[PDB]
């Protein structure tokens, strides 16, 4: 079976399961009738599943690629769910491994039913509760529990998050763009949309589109390009985000993941499942050096885990290292858009360990934390890196973090970000174009841009 | 020296120096000029210091009382900051101490200077960075690194706390009363300003303002009542807060958290410097039993500590224990507003642990806690609940916690805040209406609020 | 004062105290006098002492420098030891805060006495017990229990040092040059002294000498070149060192350090004294990946630190980076030498986490740790890095690791240092070139070697 025709069977069968589940789910409301057991265990309601064998002998395989490769050889499955959404990325996927490996596609029904909630298309059902009682009691329902893996996420998981993304950032999964940037201060989106709505304008840009959270598809042809950012956004998504779009579908995504890590947690989990190509987190920091100035910039070269939030799936003492390419990349940015060149940066950016914890009011126990300040050579502290870096790391998700010093706690200077700091509000649009340069110069790097660094020994064939 | 002449006192005190600070300030920044350090020794920026002393000798000192009691002879100091804003409770707390114990009270200049920025009572002065250097330089600033203490806390943390309070909730300090609310969802705050407004409008009604997020002030001659809940508050605020305030300042503050221990902790660290007299976390929560059923409320009599967030200061062994007082107010409040004819409590109300989480997407790791939730004999699971209570626990303020359930994970309904969920959305109004019930019952005991669970061994004398 | 007066001075006062207490010595051993009390108090038997002190104004003073910077104003002081054997370090360092802050200098004898044994300069005069007794009772002694610091190390901490190097290393601590290449396997010193002895043949190459382990010193004028690796050396010393000279003393230190983390640690811990300018590891390892071939380069960018010897000192969860400038020089060196231009070098260099233990035999648990090289993405194994790596970072020496598969433990290709490898054997002498171009390459570099990554608050002003 081949590329093209293993998406089409995907397709087919994918649709026809979801038809049958909502089929049924209409039968069950309007008269009371249940699907009969014998065509479920046909796989009536169930999730097509890939499988990709390799004989494990191939002239000279590759052996450089950070994805699309095999350890050894075998067969690779994993259910599936909205093929159409995710073409591209199976195409190119399941391209590589049928060239390079002349590799065997088979497509078949699987064991695991699609759960109810996620083939109700429009909205969340609201029957009375004799109703829902016999909705989860007589049809597949999420299953908290949970000879290859052929990719990191299979169906349940994916359309699990799926419907978390769309929630929590009030905008369609399929807007999304690969380059993510995520924001922790609600000016920072201001500034986005605004240089966005530009780019739309301007007839040599690639950008076309802008998706906002809360519905609003902004292009060059709309008449009020203000309802941009409806401050009902912010009441009822807790991450807002903003989608630059292209044709290609290589714009910039844009997430205000708010504070704290558990938001920043959180939203990755979810976003994962999309196979970003990057995510860079572009924030406000406290400065902890007494030579930095409110403005300055802090590129993190590791990090000092006070989050506690992955302690359990990630300990404390497995080292999360720095992404070159994102490093370079986010460092030549700085000297682009800072127009600085050769070493006149070192006088702006500093490049060091930052800290990132749970604990806002951190200040009222300095002393406490003062010696792991100087014992990880503490150049910066925040509330969303750590997680952030660490979360791509799980997820193979190139990162990186170029923070903008928004005052200094140690040095008087304390203040907190939506108030009046001038110098701090100044820096914004710089620093933002600091992040969007950095995504331009990694986006022109291809596939130089994924490396092994992230890759497990039992690594996926899928990217 | 008596209690009302004290605080004229400290009213004097305090207000000299804020004025000579600003006038200070002033002059550097139209000339260059700098205070004399000889005026400074003599107490020109610093905080007035209060004293109260007590011989150690007295007919039959109260030893019950929860506070304004002595534990031994000598004298307790404490600088003293913003004394209109805490007259009420300064005159009460020394007016106890003053007749039943006849103890000395003198007012002074404290060794204390007022940190600039908090005389500043506009923004922030637009300063280039050679003036804002100078400041920095020149003037008394805020310093982390900080005979027996007469109060929780010295006059630079509250005044440190009540910045934040204001920059966090959109509110002025003074709006604040003594009875809290802490919510977790938007909805609640929906709820709150409706029944509030309709409260003013009552004759009947002690409330007769409403103090809302952003700067709007509702009363019964107002015209447009409907300015209450401004969009623009959630996105300028990160926890929003409402105020229904009453003649004598025994009204109702509303505060929405958002989600997560992180805020939680936070917002409990400022508003622990108003003293309150309860707080209450009034939220939705996930039901862990199959017999519960959405919309059931969860009152906790304990807490599985999955926080992390306050480890360090209260290790996870310390135990959080559940007020009576609170409790039995809770229990009553949702007798009377849920109360039906034919039917007991018991299958509306379950009473038991709650886990608190940082992790919101706990669930993909269910097995990993499942462990620790039977032994536990876990009911409900949030995200705030054990921090709101651990940080009432630190502060010496009442706190108890009234759950709904919003959804059932384990059991196939997996339901998000904001999607539609008929019978949950159908409850969080009943839902408000048993915290507000809980409150007039605790405000109707008086002082039998407070009691002496909170008390530690070196508990200082005001309340 | 000025720098070459402090020097002077610190040379006059050093061997004044010296020669004074090997006189006492000399007394007490030809007929039993004792030294008198009052002229010790006068500093008899005291190390010199530096003090700068900085009035804390200067026009731009350096914010970027690495080193030789002031954090604060005030007086920096520290006991000197072997002022001649540190003139140049010393006097490069007064000089840098002599005139970039126009610093005052002043020279002064310590409260602190030289340890006889170090004064004892050949250290062979045999006394009976009773002697010896009288020896610790009456003269000072290495006590183990041993304004601001000036230096990272006292006088007494460096001499402790400085004879541990020469007993250790078999070679004389004036002969160490500032560029360091540790090696764990015997063959890389045979390289290296054939590559040296031939340097010093080339009348253009600076290396004009060559120290050997065990005393032999040899010159473009020597008769026999082959007495550079003298067998005995390895029974003498556990870890021989070699030096290539040069006229300005920027040559290369190899010192074969042998296997376990112990002896990483433990040359470190002395080696730091001589404030080397970087410290490169070049060994052997176990490939961890299948894609890896014997032979292989491996480039360290985070280590798993399961060598123990550090924990307490530096505990587990503090991250230890990468320094930019010398991961570049690694990389170029590998481009350069293994003359694989471009991206090409990808398939003979893998850039990742290197796992250091302890455990010689962890094959024989290799499920125990299974979980924790796939947690860590883990790409190669050995005994040395991380420790050398760690230590670098707690004495401020920039350091790096670049490894060589020399076998592949987890796929049937087990091999022993020493045993025929045929594709590892084959690689040695390219290794060792790759890290003296590295070498080469950062020499050049000049100062930006040097950079903040490693500066802690409190940092001393000498580099």
């Amino acid at each position: 079976l081949t590329p093209a025709q293993a998406l089409d069977k995907l397709d087919a069968l994918y649709e026809q399961s979801v038809v049958a589940l909502r089929n049924a789910i209409g039968n069950y409301i309007t008269s009371g009738e249940l699907p009969d057991e014998n065509a479920r265990k046909q796989g009536l309601f169930v999730y097509p599943s890939l499988t990709v064998t390799w004989d494990g002998s191939t002239t000279n395989p590759p052996k450089t690629r950070a994805f699309g490769r095999f350890t050894h050889a075998g067969s690779y499955t994993t259910t599936i769910t909205r093929p159409t959404l995710f073409r591209s990325y199976l195409n190119e996927q399941l391209t590589l491994l049928y060239q390079d490996y002349g590799a065997h596609i088979s497509v078949q029904p699987s064991q695991h039913e699609i759960p109810y909630p996620y083939v109700i298309d429009g909205s969340e059902l609201t029957l009375d509760r004799s109703m829902s009682a016999g909705l989860t009691r007589y049809f597949p329902t999420t299953e908290l529990a949970q000879f290859s893996p052929l990719s990191h996420f299979d169906a349940r998981r994916v359309d699990f998050s799926l419907a978390r993304l769309r929630h929590y950032t009030g905008t369609p999964v399929e807007h999304f763009q690969p380059f993510v940037l995520f924001t922790n201060y609600t000016r920072y989106v201001d500034e986005f949309v605004r240089w966005g709505c530009s780019q739309i304008l301007d007839p040599d840009s690639p950008y076309i589109a802008l998706s906002c959270a809360g519905g609003n598809w902004i292009t060059a042809e709309t008449e009020a390009p203000e309802e941009a950012i409806s401050d009902l956004a912010w009441k009822k998504h807790q991450m807002p985000a903003w989608h630059l779009i292209t044709a290609d579908g290589q714009g910039i995504t844009l997430v205000n993941i708010g504070v704290g890590p558990s938001n920043a947690k959180t939203i990755c989990d979810h976003l994962a499942v999309l196979r970003p190509d990057v995510w860079l987190m572009i924030g406000h920091c406290g400065g902890l050096r007494e030579s930095q100035a409110i403005g300055d910039y802090v590129l993190a070269h590791a990090y000092l885990r006070d989050d506690h939030v992955l302690d359990a799936v990630l300990p404390p003492d497995i080292p999360i290292p720095s992404i070159a390419e994102v490093q370079r990349a986010l460092y030549d940015a700085t000297k682009l858009v800072s127009g600085r060149p050769g070493e006149e940066v070192k006088q702006r950016l500093r490049t060091g360990t930052v800290v990132t914890t749970d604990d806002r009011n951190w200040e009222l126990r300095y002393s406490a934390s003062a010696l792991r300040f100087n014992l990880s050579r503490a150049v910066a502290i925040d509330m969303e890196s750590a997680t952030i870096a660490a979360q791509g790391y799980r997820f193979r998700v190139p990162y990186g973090t170029l923070l903008c010093v928004s005052d200094k706690p140690l040095h008087g200077e304390i203040k907190l970000p939506g108030q009046a700091n001038r110098f701090y509000e100044g820096a914004i649009s710089e620093h933002l174009q600091i992040g969007i340069r950095a995504i331009d110069l990694l986006r022109a790097e291809g596939d130089r841009l994924h490396s092994r660094k992230l890759r497990t020994f039992n690594e996926p064939p899928f990217r």
